[PDB]
């Protein structure tokens, strides 16, 4: 393992919303495969449903278009079709209390999923450890 195990409690029973303190956005897929933040509680776009394939390891699902979450190889989030080796994060506690995501892929290098201050998200050198970018709390849709 490059990484810890402390897991976070809640399950993928229902959909949810990953909210980022850093800048206060919540993460969205768009139908093009773009992927940003956005304050609008109201964005048909947020709303996502997440699912265990190994305990710990998730798949990060838009419920209105079935695209999967995904970092390239360059670091870029994006709205992928169809599963695949890119689109598996590893899902832990952070601070006792936020969930952040790790690209398993990418996970010796420690790539997370995040959003900066103005609500982009950040390629995967860009974080790291510690940030408040990388900070989220799953939210009741």
């Amino acid at each position: 393992h490059h990484h810890h195990f402390n897991l976070p409690p809640g399950n993928y029973k229902k959909p949810k919303l990953l909210y980022c303190s850093n800048g206060g956005h919540f993460l969205r897929i768009l139908p093009d495969g773009t992927v940003d933040g956005t304050r609008d509680r109201s964005d048909q776009h947020i709303q996502l449903q997440l699912s265990a394939e190994s305990v710990g390891e998730v798949y990060i699902k838009s419920t209105e278009t079935g695209q999967y979450l995904a970092m390239d190889t360059d670091g870029l989030l994006y709205g992928s079709q169809t599963p695949n080796e890119e689109c598996l994060f590893l899902e832990r506690l952070e601070e006792n209390h936020y969930n952040t995501y790790i690209s398993k892929k990418h996970a010796e290098k420690n790539w997370f999923v995040g959003l900066n201050k103005a609500g982009s998200c950040k390629r995967g050198p860009r974080t790291h450890y510690g940030q408040k970018a990388i900070l989220f709390l799953p939210l009741p849709v």
